[PDB]
């Protein structure tokens, strides 16, 4: 048993909830939670900004200094960080992102990253900003992610659709 409440599930492992992952971090404390990272770990908008800002930037902080000693991420890669006052680790894990031209066949690479956590609340990967088809990024999360996964969708309505449309 576990502390995520009111998801839908969509198989043996992944589970589905309309919800802000900030205030589902805020609430769960989860062991992990995912951000929808860019190589560079610079957290400007979409679920990124959203959870840096509820840091209160300490997450932009903590990644300057992994940059400057580590260098960027890999499109596909991910690094994991405190998880501040949100979860106990933070996943950053780098879809690729459509609106810059990256191969969506990174996606599966990126999704890959959760099989090393036995218990993740994410986002959907390379979805919102990043460009891609919500719908393909579900896929491929189903077929890839092993592991327990608890995705949380901000809008209402790609909630609705993304559970409708699931084979
Ligand atoms: C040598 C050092 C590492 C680090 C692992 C923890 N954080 C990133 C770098 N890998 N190989």
């Amino acid at each position: 048993v576990n502390s995520f409440s009111g998801y839908l599930k969509l198989t043996d492992n992944v589970y589905i909830k309309n919800a802000d992952i900030v205030e589902e971090a805020k609430k769960v404390k989860p062991t992990v939670v995912v951000n929808a990272a860019n190589v560079y770990l610079k957290h400007g908008g979409g679920v990124a900004g959203a959870l840096n800002k509820a840091t209160n930037n300490a997450m932009q902080v903590e990644s300057d200094d992994y940059i400057a000693t580590n260098g960027p991420l890999k499109v596909g890669g991910s690094c994991v960080l405190s998880g501040h006052n949100l979860a106990k680790h933070c996943l950053h894990v780098v879809g690729p992102n459509v609106n810059k031209g990256e191969d969506i066949q990174l996606l599966k690479s990126a999704y890959e990253n959760f099989n090393q956590h036995e218990v993740l609340l994410a986002p959907l990967l390379s979805a919102g900003i990043f460009g891609a088809d919500p719908i393909h990024s579900l896929r491929v999360c189903v077929d890839t992610v092993r592991t327990n996964v608890y995705l949380a969708v901000f809008d209402k309505n790609l909630y609705d659709k993304l559970v409708s449309s699931f084979l």
